[PDB]
């Protein structure tokens, strides 16, 4: 049986939207926190039309294809996928995980009735990758320096949110951040961690020493 | 009315393609007819310089989030 | 089963973390009655990305794996941890403490599945702790 | 039987890295070049004894120790190693790979005689991945940016150059190179790439673009 | 004579290429190497400020109407 | 057998290169004699290494790539190409144009082991057209 | 056999182009008038040549060459083209249509000779549409 | 003589320890004692800047490779 | 008063770590408070030069003898 | 039974430590003199506190422990140590070292009573040779 959402929880997290923007953590946060049961296709697309602005909506549509066709893809390419069945006849095609098939179109009931549990779980977290990549170009890290008056958690902050918010991988970031902590961070601190007798191989580890050692004032 | 839609001089593009999305899907036109309408409103609204960059799109551009997206990326910081 | 904690309850103490501080007696007290009933690693981990910055986010990460660390050496030092067992294959590794064991990865619901009550109590218990260190060292 | 390298090879390429440095794409090719056929501790060690000062050549023997016992560690996670052999009885000590073995120390002619193939070929790897090392070692990608009279071809030979011969993964590279590109590269030049109508992924595509649309002057 | 003919300080762009196509089409070049001729002389001729807009071409233009048409619609009013 | 070219040579090339730049005739005339006897991927390879900077080296591996995506195409378009064979089992792959394939990444006694003369002479004449194509573009 | 369009007309539809200009509804007029009947490439060509000044007949002849493109497109996606045939032999080149293929180039009546009427026609429509583009672009 | 140098204070360090280095191990000492006289001349010697350096060393240096390292990355760079 | 001690401006560090710690061990305080009670009067007085030299310390100083062999290693010869 | 030192001897050894400083050959003798019979850690600990200023007994009770802790890590590298016993009931713990131990703290009649003779002349060189270094970094 479908419960649709509470429309006092879209209200707030349409107005958190509208003041925090796409891409806040709490922003991600609170759309993780509504994207914790699996939705019918039917509840994530009625959640972004009502969250989402027109423009955001229609690069939102785009990316959730894009995402659902690669999820296709690897089912296809697996007949293990727990979308899919052991036979032939129970593979997924887009029409049933866009909610366009037949005995579903505009109807949530019967979605919730032909959908599989493996078919709503591999729709959510393609909507939530979808939701990412649209607030990832809605709204430079090798451009930020530390100010002369900006204490050192800022700009490791500002830092470490302008690059896991670009285009690198996800495993060259880490180095990435230390060598910008290394030559960016103005020359006091520069030559406070070139001259660590320990060698520091995190950004966590640079920031605590930093901390520790920083000349206060 | 969507057809006297114009991208102010100080406007940004995300506020205009806001404003013309609304404006057009919350008209009188046949839902069929929506997209090929915001996609040449894009193209001869939104002042000469979206326009030149519209223009000059080596990939052809066939919806309007397409568009928003390359807009997005190729657009003038200011 | 697993229950996601009130995003209301967590914007309202990602802004008491924002007025007040990390420091504050209010906040360590909100972060305690937020740390009240058990939580699955999801949660922790979930909890701190929201709550905390990108910088405190990462030192936290640091001191909650050096006090899961100790955690685990305290635990093969006696077999008679509540996270452990009797025999040596519910032995308890860092992947099964830090959510990253098989068939818990992304998934709270497995999660909840696997994870001993001890376990949970043992991992919060860390992360509180790695909590104090962290706002002791931003400020 | 043992053959000694030539002492006319080892004295050019000693001149070699006397004039060019450690770490010229030059020097490698002729460090690649005497290290072609496969040789034994004592060809490798005194090599690097003639053609590297004092303290490179302490550091160079570190690296080399290290990166035989990856090897040593990688031999005793495989029995399939091509210096190992099926039995307990080939196994491959590490006083074995450095020439301190029984029967080996000092002697290249019994060397030759006990090494196997795959020894030689291991160590001779080791010594390269190490000579990488130290070279890399003995002489900041971040702090790179294109002087106001400066060509483009420079600003990316340099910057290349810098981002290769650092400390980043190798995954990491081509992104970075391309987010330099982005950022540094004066405002024309930023802006020209700004302005692509097509979508430049890789850091030949953006040099080939840069080069052909670039302001002659 | 073709390879006299250059674009004049105050002088449009398109009377520079009705110009130039005329002298290049009656004169003794083959049929063949006109167009490879209008284009380089689009390039080289065509002071400086339009040699640039032709160069920084994020698509290739490889024949002289689309190379009229860039120009027309990139051009600097004025 | 695997014979490499003179590092002397090479240096000359190098230096070459140095001086009259990549488009000189002088130049073309040096590399076509360096590029006179079949090459295997690995030595083309570390020559463009040795002699072109890092930039023209990224410039000379795409047209390398491209030109010989161009005749990996000719090849499925003529079953009749040197480097192909006659039945499907000798159908030849970038894999094994670039040096890529199995039994050849980093050995080059068994790339010259495997390769087939025409696969060579491909090889060689495709990364004779990128040269000249990245010195047309360098410059 | 082919017969020329009268230089009267064509003189006369020059001077209306001239005075009236590209995209005046009357100079449309006159030229759908004289693009009646099936024109060949010669001869209309010829026309665009005339009527059309040096820039404007560039344009033209791009615009032509996409427009017949994009026939020989649908050609290709329909065997039954009124241009084609029925089996293979019969496709029609881009050749075929611009007049460039083998004893058309610079003959009339040899084109006259092998076209079709289906040709004809299409090379027709596909000139008009041509200079439909290129006068709205102009002005 | 190997116990007379000196770090000149213009001197780069890794000419200094190719310096003591060679005169070090072409002496009269046994080759077992040449490692910690080096060690030892490296930090007696090398001018103050230097020697407070390889003193607050939070980790033990005990070989003259990792010395040189050490100093070769925390070096002023002037 | 221990509390009351501060480094003056012109006396060195050995006679102000003599005064302090005599001040320190005869006073009311438990035995147990003596060191970590040094230790941070080390840090807070001793004019910002030290303070800033005990700061910037890549190890940790745990004793009151390693803050002073440290701080006399690395103090500003004048 | 224990017997403490002369208060005349140490004053004129405080004295001698006064005029000739840490360092001189007369002041180590002197300190070998009075170091002759294996002391109590309360009769070296006392005569430290007598002879040396505030901070140099910082440094050398710093030292002595440094000492003390290798001399332990040698004596659990050797069951064979004067200060140790056979089993592992008479293993030496540093609180039984630096007169720590139950039994011990401020008395030193019983610290004499517990105390084996090679704990004593452990203790005894550990303390002389902390001496020497604090007396070589003092000045």
């Amino acid at each position: 049986a479908w419960t649709p959402l509470e429309p006092k929880l879209i209200t707030r997290l349409a107005d958190t939207v509208r003041t925090k923007g796409l891409r806040s953590p709490i922003t991600m946060a609170e759309v993780e926190a509504l994207m914790s049961s699996p939705l019918l296709p039917h509840d994530v697309t009625n959640l972004m039309r009502v969250i989402l602005g027109p423009a955001p909506y229609a690069l939102w549509m785009d990316a959730w294809g894009v995402q659902l066709q690669t999820v296709i893809a690897a089912a296809t390419r697996d007949p293990r996928h727990p979308a899919n069945g052991q036979g032939r006849g129970e593979r997924t095609n887009l029409n049933r995980l866009k909610g366009l098939a037949d005995g579903m179109v505009g109807n949530p009931q019967g979605q919730a009735a032909l959908l599989r549990p493996g078919e709503l779980v591999a729709i959510t977290a393609s909507a939530l990758q979808a939701f990412r990549e649209v607030a990832r170009l809605a709204e430079p890290w090798a451009d930020i320096m530390q100010g002369p008056s900006e204490s050192f958690v800022d700009f490791a902050n500002r830092l470490i949110k302008a690059v896991e918010g670009s285009d690198l991988p996800p495993s060259a970031r880490a180095p990435v951040i230390i060598d910008c902590f290394r030559q960016k961070s103005q020359p006091d601190i520069q030559q406070l961690i070139r001259t660590a007798p320990s060698t520091l191989t995190t950004p966590g580890e640079i920031i605590k020493y930093v901390l520790d050692r920083q000349k206060t004032a």
